[PDB]
């Protein structure tokens, strides 16, 4: 509350330590659904169903760019990457599986890095 703070966790190297989860997650085999953003106009359903369209690019922009706040609302941008994944595709599919690979993947090296 007012004058009374927890402890300061040292954030100073959050910035880069993200970059390098993401480039981690790029170089990933099974990245290839995730590069780029989906092509609305050729993938019948993904505009309307898909609500918050999100890949590793367009993280990579906003994180380049300064518009993650803080770490966690870069976590919250690759979550939605996976969620909108399996949305959309079944699970026995080649990206259904590349989605849950690479969201184990990633959470990993989330709670490795920052837990």
């Amino acid at each position: 509350s007012m004058s009374v703070k927890k402890p300061k966790r040292d954030d100073s190297k959050d910035l880069a330590l993200c970059s390098m989860i993401l480039t981690e997650m790029e170089t990933h085999e099974d990245a290839w659904p995730f590069l780029l953003p989906v092509n609305l106009k050729l993938v019948p359903g993904y505009k309307k169903v898909i609500k918050k369209p999100m890949d590793f690019s367009t993280i990579r922009e906003k994180l380049s760019s300064g518009q993650y706040p803080n770490l966690e609302t870069f976590a919250l941008d690759v979550r939605l990457v996976f969620d909108n994944c399996e949305t959309f595709n079944e699970d026995d599919s080649d990206i259904g599986r590349a989605g849950h690979n690479m969201r184990k993947y990633f959470e990993k090296k989330w709670t490795d890095t920052f837990k």
